[PDB]
Parts: structure tokens; C-alpha cells; sequence
């Protein structure tokens, strides 16, 4: 509740202050535009981008860090299959998320109540919800 909030804020400051600012990152800031890379979503058949990632993000997609991280994830693994796995591009990716992780990390414990609260947050309300359904 309050909590998804709060969690939503540390996400969108980590891509926006770190992920972001990682050098050369520009050509995962925001989706590919099909006009300038026209072979892109032929190959790449589920796109992902830092712009994305804060829409989800202020939609409160993310209730853990674990779905969070499958999203930055996909932006690795799409570098990798488009780019190739050695190149400049995946390489940036690869700072991308390293970034990620380190950062994550640092607010570890902070996160990891905040993951909790949600979840116990949800089951509340789902709860709720089925007990004044069927009464
Ligand atoms: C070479 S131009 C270009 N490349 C991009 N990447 C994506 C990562 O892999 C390599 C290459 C395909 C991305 C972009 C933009 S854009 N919306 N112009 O279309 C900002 C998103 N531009």
C-alpha cells in the first residue's frame, strides 16, 4: 500500500540515477524505433528498455525485486541475441545491471521489509476481497 510506494520510488531512483547514468547507456533508454533499426523486432520478440521499466514501475508492476529484475534481465538477454555476446552494446548492458545488483544490494534490508509489507499488504486485501465477496 504506503509500502508499494515507497518500494516504487527506490526502483524508479535506481534506474533514473544509476542504470541511467551509466556511460553510453542511451541505446537502452527507451524503446527501439522500428523507422531506425528495421530488422529489430523481427529478432527481438520481447522488447524491453529503462524507459519501460519506469511505465511498470509507476503502474506498480513490481512487488519484489524478483520481477523487477526479470525485466532488467531481458534487457541483457536481448542485447545478447541481437548484438552479440561479446560486443559494445551487450557490454554496456552487462554495467547496466551489474549497477542494478550493486545498488539493490546496498538497500538490502530496507527492500527486503518493504518486500514483506507488500506481500502481507496484498494478501489483506485479496483476503478482504473473497470474504466480502461471498458475504
Ligand atoms: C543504432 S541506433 C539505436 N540503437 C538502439 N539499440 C538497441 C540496443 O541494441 C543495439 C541497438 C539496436 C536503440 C536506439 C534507440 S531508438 N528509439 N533510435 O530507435 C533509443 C532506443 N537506437
Amino acid at each position: 500500500d504506503d509500502d508499494q510506494v515507497a518500494f516504487s520510488f527506490i526502483l524508479d531512483n535506481i534506474v533514473t540515477q544509476k542504470m541511467m547514468a551509466v556511460p553510453d547507456s542511451w541505446p537502452f533508454h527507451h524503446p527501439v524505433n522500428k523507422k531506425f533499426v528495421p530488422d529489430y523486432y523481427k529478432v527481438i520478440v520481447n522488447p524491453m528498455d529503462l524507459e519501460t521499466i519506469r511505465k511498470n514501475i509507476s503502474k506498480h508492476k513490481y512487488q519484489s525485486r524478483e520481477s523487477f529484475l526479470d525485466d532488467v534481465n531481458l534487457i541483457l538477454a536481448n542485447s545478447v541475441k541481437y548484438n552479440g555476446p561479446e560486443s559494445q552494446y551487450t557490454k554496456t548492458a552487462q554495467e547496466i545491471v551489474n549497477v542494478c545488483y550493486q545498488t539493490l544490494t546496498e538497500y538490502d534490508e530496507h527492500l527486503t521489509q518493504l518486500e514483506k509489507d507488500i506481500c502481507t499488504a496484498k494478501e489483506a486485501a485479496l483476503e478482504e476481497a473473497e470474504l466480502e465477496s461471498l458475504d
